[PDB]
């Protein structure tokens, strides 16, 4: 059982992680109102509209009536309305849904940010090692099976002492192994600790962040941020 | 009678102007909630907390208990709480208030943005017709009053409103180039509709800014606003 992206992100934020949870909208008009209000705060910003569906391959999918993408860029609140109008109440077809598609009745409206780096990061129980593991790659936005098959050099698998860890030294090395320098190293450490707390304290079978991003803030600071999130339960 | 900065900006927005009206808060707790919610949209952003008081010289002013400034940068929602807590329910002393100061009962919280240019622009009604005054200089409203020669002044045919040629020339005279010229033209046309359709004696934008959006586009934006009736 998976929860939606915006709910996963809110849970991450609850445990001190940085995530772009945006605001959920149950109508196209509400989607526009969210965008309009955000222009009170960051005037002239752009928007991303993300269909909230329980299925994978959302961003790459296409709608039954022809629109391309479950994640779309919008320049104005009216463009946000137009996009949400083709998502809410309609069927999204992804690789994982097959031709049957999946109904969408809500979207997330987000501010558009400069994304500098995309990582993959997941926490799950590893059968072989008999403990939780952190799996991460510097090649976010890809099938994790493809990375292991075609690019095993950028994949990292970190065993975690179930409630005797993860240790700070493991997280610093992972962050540095992902190519992070400067303040982003500690930022990454802090965010991965929060993700583990979500995994542990919420009895999740998998916390998957694809992508875990390095983004720029509106005043150009570089920060770690969950840009998609999938949390699974039993 | 003047309306507050954030109300002035909301009125400008209603007529299609770009303005950082932020969100008003009447308690430090609400201020913090506003900030926390904004981190859902622009994670990691910084915040500006602006005392909403009907008095000038806020930025240089100081509060009784030591805090410097009516306009303050906050890095987190908790700094937003702390700053707002020193503003709301307290007295701000600026050169315009005198020692008697002015009570603050509200702040505006807005996202911190990179400001690339600050202009002064005002639309005023005195005994003749509307006039648009502006200068390319950045405490600039007193510079306007004691050095009026530093101002562009553009008379407006009340029957025909500002012409497009006047505003393009004004924007270019203020040093704007490229797409910012038309953006400025569009925003000043909105400020005129507020001035006209709301029977205002003054719409004062100090500063009218060039700011960067979160994805680094440059846009014209009202960063302060004072509207009189």
């Amino acid at each position: 059982m998976n929860i939606h992206e915006w709910q996963s992100k809110q849970l991450i934020q609850k445990y001190g992680g940085r995530a772009q949870s945006g605001e959920v909208a149950f109508s196209p008009e509400r989607s526009r109102d969210i965008a309009k209000k955000l222009w009170n705060q960051f005037p002239g910003c752009e928007f991303v509209v993300k269909a909230q569906v329980l299925a994978g391959g959302r961003g790459k999918g296409h709608w039954e009536h022809g629109m391309q993408g479950g994640v779309k860029l919008a320049k104005t609140p009216e463009e946000v309305y137009e996009i949400a109008n083709e998502m809410i109440g309609h069927k999204l077809i992804t690789k994982q849904t097959g031709a049957k598609g999946i109904n969408c009745n809500k979207v997330m409206v987000c501010g558009a940010v400069d994304i500098l780096k995309e990582f993959y990061l997941s926490i799950l129980l590893d059968r072989a090692m008999g403990c939780p593991v952190i799996i991460a790659t510097s090649q976010g936005g890809m099938g994790i099976e493809e990375v292991a098959q075609k690019c095993p050099e950028c994949l990292f698998k970190v065993p975690i002492s179930v409630k005797n860890g993860p240790t700070n030294e493991q997280l610093v090395k992972l962050a540095k192994d992902l190519g992070l320098e400067g303040d982003l190293v500690q930022d990454c450490v802090d965010n991965v600790k929060a993700l583990y707390q979500v995994f542990d304290k919420c009895d999740s079978t998998m916390v998957e962040i694809n992508p875990l991003g390095v983004i720029e803030t509106p005043t150009d600071e570089k920060v770690i941020c969950c840009l998609d999130a999938k949390i699974a339960f039993d």
